């Protein structure tokens, strides 16, 4: 692995790693309370034998620049972070894969960037969502204070998340957890669109997902393919991420 830095539109430095390979160029986008270490820890990275893998830390996470404001965590800024990585590696074709909100980011990048040949969204769909202001603010308060890491650790432990997902939360600055949560009130609720006709769009979720309807909506509206894994909930589906990586490898091959 080599490390890289690029700058987003708003000047935020975005840091990541590049794992060279002779195959397709894949860009990996982590979830909110995560960083780029999850790709190796989940076994997803090992499941892609040939790809040139680019894994970024989104703003405010990992080794990327701090933000600390709700507006600085607007979805459009994350999209800019990812597009800056596409610029650095200069390819005409990329395949994006994102987990949870990272999947939503990947879908939005696909909508706006014609260099995205494929986008895979794990446990996030493409449809418009309702984002209640009170629930957002309550969650932001719960994650940003002294007890915020413990709150998330307990939440994910009680819901059966894999250990790497439980542990990643404590690596995120609490102020960035709060600001990222509040960032949802700046555009995150709009549906995503297909970027161009030849793009391959894939949604993945738990077969037991309590809200599969919007995943089927994306099949109809975007021509996305839906992949299911054996799990009762989206959080538990994260235990299957390496297995999903093997199926991604089959597409890239
Ligand atoms: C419940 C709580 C622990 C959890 N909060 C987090 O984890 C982090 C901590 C800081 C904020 N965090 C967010 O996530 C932002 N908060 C939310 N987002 C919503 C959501 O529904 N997301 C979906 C994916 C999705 C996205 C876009 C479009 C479709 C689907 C989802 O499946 N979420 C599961 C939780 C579960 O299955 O019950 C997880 N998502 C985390 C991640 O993205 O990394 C890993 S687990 C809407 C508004 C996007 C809600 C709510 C308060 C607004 N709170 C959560 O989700």
């Amino acid at each position: 692995r080599d490390v890289f830095e690029v700058f987003s539109r708003d000047g935020t430095p975005i840091r990541g790693f590049s794992r060279p390979g002779p195959g397709e160029t894949v860009v990996l986008v982590h979830g909110v309370a995560m960083d780029r270490r999850i790709w190796a820890e989940s076994g997803f990275l090992d499941a892609l034998p040939d790809a040139h893998v680019l894994a970024l830390d989104l703003r405010g996470r990992g080794e990327s620049g701090r933000v600390g404001t709700a507006e600085g965590h607007a979805l459009r800024r994350y999209v800019e972070d990812v597009r800056a990585v596409l610029d650095r590696f200069g390819r005409a074709r990329y395949s994006l894969f994102g987990t949870f909100f990272g999947g939503r980011i990947a879908l939005q990048v696909a909508a706006v960037d014609t260099r995205v040949a494929r986008a895979f969204s794990f446990c996030a769909h493409a449809e418009q969502v309702e984002i209640p202001e009170d629930a957002v603010e309550e969650e932001a308060v719960a994650v940003e204070g002294p007890g915020g890491h413990a709150y998330l650790r307990d939440h994910f432990t009680g819901r059966g998340a894999p250990p790497w997902m439980v542990e990643a939360c404590a690596r995120v600055d609490p102020g960035e957890l709060g600001a990222a949560t509040r960032g949802l009130l700046h555009g995150s609720d709009r549906r995503t669109e297909r970027g161009h006709p030849d793009q391959e769009l894939v949604l993945i979720t738990a077969d037991g997902d309590a809200d599969l309807a919007p995943f089927h909506a994306g099949e109809r509206r975007l021509g996305a393919h839906l992949w299911l894994v054996d799990a009762p909930t989206r959080i538990k589906a994260a235990g299957r991420l390496a297995e999903v990586g093997r199926r991604v490898a089959g597409v890239l091959a």
